[PDB]
């Protein structure tokens, strides 16, 4: 969907941003300085999973260019293999919105956060 | 969920690419240029969904900034019936992309872009 590899820089940077203020919005829930209302919270991650797909797509063959380091396409299985494990995590913080079950949410979003922050040491200039 | 007014501007300009994106990249189907697979149209129209309605909540009060003339937060009744026209223009394009139906969808993708482009006459700088 992208004309030139500047769209898909544009495009990833966007929804990474995204993605990430649907994440750290929860971080004064998931501390106790903000207060836990669980459907609010319920529908904000489902948000998150959407946004959470989408990244990925805009790294395709080529598309180098923006904060990407060139790690990135030609370990592609690996690379693969992290956006998929956060992924999973994702489906884990889903299961503990969903359940409404606060102590599973804090551990889910540990868990996603130290996801982003292996990809992101990994794979970010 | 923003430190700073230029935090809203950054997350509403992101929802806008995207969600520009996830509508745009329909165009050469819509024409006939693409094929129409209704699985794939279903499931992009679902995304453009959820991405619809993100960026009005990043125009809060004293947000201005970014290309967002100044107009929005004065006339706040008038933007949220734009707004909320764009919102119930997308819902017919879920319609359409649900049911598989082509020549509703092109006729629904039509009314969304007219939709798009009244808001940016009235508060695009
Ligand atoms: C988990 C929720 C997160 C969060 C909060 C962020 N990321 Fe990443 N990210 C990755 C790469 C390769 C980039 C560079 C993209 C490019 O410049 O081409 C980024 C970038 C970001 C940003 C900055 C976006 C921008 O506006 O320029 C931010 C805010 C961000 N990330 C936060 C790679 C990955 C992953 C590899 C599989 C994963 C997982 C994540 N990021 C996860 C997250
Ligand atoms: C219907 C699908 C669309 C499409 C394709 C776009 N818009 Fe708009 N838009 C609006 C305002 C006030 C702005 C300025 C925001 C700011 O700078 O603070 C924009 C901006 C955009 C962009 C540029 C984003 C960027 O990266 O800077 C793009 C690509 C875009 N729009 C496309 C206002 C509205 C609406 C008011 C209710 C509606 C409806 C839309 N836009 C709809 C669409």
């Amino acid at each position: 969907q992208f004309a030139k590899p500047e769209d898909a820089v544009k495009y990833r940077q966007s929804a990474l941003t995204l993605m990430a203020s649907h994440f750290g919005r929860m971080t004064p829930v998931v501390k106790g300085q903000a207060p836990y209302d669980a459907a609010q919270i319920k529908a904000n991650v489902e948000v998150l999973k959407t946004l959470s797909a989408l990244p990925w797509a805009a790294f395709g063959p080529g598309t180098e260019g923006g904060d990407a380091r060139p790690e990135i396409w030609s370990d592609a299985a690996s690379f693969k293999q992290k956006q998929q494990a956060f992924q999973d995590n994702i489906v884990k913080l889903s299961a503990a919105a969903d359940a409404g079950d606060l102590d599973k949410l804090r551990a889910a979003f540990g868990d996603v956060g130290a996801s982003c922050k292996a990809c992101h040491d990994a794979y970010f200039k």
